[PDB]
């Protein structure tokens, strides 16, 4: 409880430092964002959202959308989140009557590294997307997605299982909007759903009011934020072995998600509770670990703790871990 404010409180201390590494960012991504709008096949190119650290901080992630009409999407093999495209300017990159992923993205990067080479006073170089360098401390996480406005997939149809928590009427609401095609047999697209998190993120309660005044305040942000904190934390810790680096915060956030599915109730986040519910978002990553399932919060089929993505010995040793820090008050937040 107090260990955990603590917390909080020093991780709000590096705030006023990402004022001026996000902003720096920022002015690099909407020079590219011209060049690209250039481009005859970049023409459509705009941002998702305003405008995500993986590192909370010096990974930044930046996505670039790109409208594609008469889409068309084929299953990749029941693998219920991998895709070919099929159907104009971007007939350059089909193979096949399938639009191809490697052939796209590699033009995605000629062009923007014809673009870091010309930012002669910043320090700017390039190292599922595109990692600019900012002058050496700050990089920048680029991904290109194709932007469809048909229905969502098949797979996401028992998905975003919302309604006990944020409403039917909110889940229809949100499987109006499009979704999104991120590259990763090197021709196939993922679904991305980032711009759905964000907004669950952002109007998180069952209230419509919650976090808008004094007697709604939750902590659901401070949960996923000593989630996130927890794994940066453990990923330092272990960096002599390593066999931490297969795991991201998204796999964290994935698994906030499903708890907050579990306890849909504010009265179940009260900030008077702040020990038992980030409690609550311990044992249930713990759990996802040791059955070695995690499945993502929009297509319940696609198992992002399978032995093809993390093999079984790296999510044993992050469960005993994870497991010593929770039966001890958590001594990696000191
Ligand atoms: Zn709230």
């Amino acid at each position: 409880a107090s260990k955990l404010r603590a917390v909080l409180e020093k991780l709000k201390l590096s705030r006023d430092d990402i004022s001026t590494a996000a902003g720096m960012v920022k002015g690099v991504v909407d020079h590219l964002l011209l060049r690209l709008k250039c481009d005859s096949a970049f023409r459509g190119v705009g941002l998702l959202n305003t405008g995500e650290h993986v590192k909370i901080p010096n990974e930044f992630d930046v996505m670039f959308k790109l409208e594609v009409p008469r889409i068309q999407l084929e299953e990749y093999s029941n693998t219920r989140a991998y895709y070919f495209v099929k159907f104009n300017p971007l007939s350059q990159f089909l193979e096949g009557e399938i639009l191809s992923a490697s052939k796209m993205l590699s033009k995605f990067r000629k062009i923007i590294k014809e673009e870091i080479n010309d930012i002669k006073d910043t320090d700017v170089i390039m190292k599922p997307a595109v990692t600019l360098l900012i002058s050496e401390k700050i990089s920048v996480d680029i991904t290109l997605a194709l932007e469809s406005k048909s229905s969502w997939p098949a797979s996401t149809q028992e998905g975003l299982r919302i309604q006990n928590w944020l409403s039917a009427k909110v889940r229809k609401q949100l499987r109006l909007k499009p979704f999104y095609l991120v590259p990763k047999q090197e021709e196939t697209w993922r679904l991305s759903f980032s711009h759905i998190e964000k907004e669950i993120l952002n109007n998180h309660g069952k209230s419509k009011t919650c976090c808008e005044n004094k007697e709604e305040k939750c902590c659901r942000k401070d949960c996923l934020k000593l989630m996130k904190y927890l794994l940066e934390q453990l990923k330092e810790r272990f960096k002599d072995k390593k066999h931490l680096d297969k795991f991201s915060s998204y796999h964290v956030k994935t698994a906030f998600f499903h708890v907050c599915t579990q306890n849909p109730q504010d009265s179940q986040w009260d900030r008077k509770d702040l020990g038992l519910c980030f409690d609550n978002c311990v044992t249930y990553f713990l759990q996802c670990l040791r059955t070695e399932k995690l499945e993502n919060y929009f297509i319940p089929e696609f198992n992002l703790f399978s032995s093809n993505l993390i093999d079984k010995r790296s999510k044993e040793f992050l469960t005993k871990q994870i497991e010593y820090e929770r039966n001890n008050e958590f001594p990696v937040f000191d």
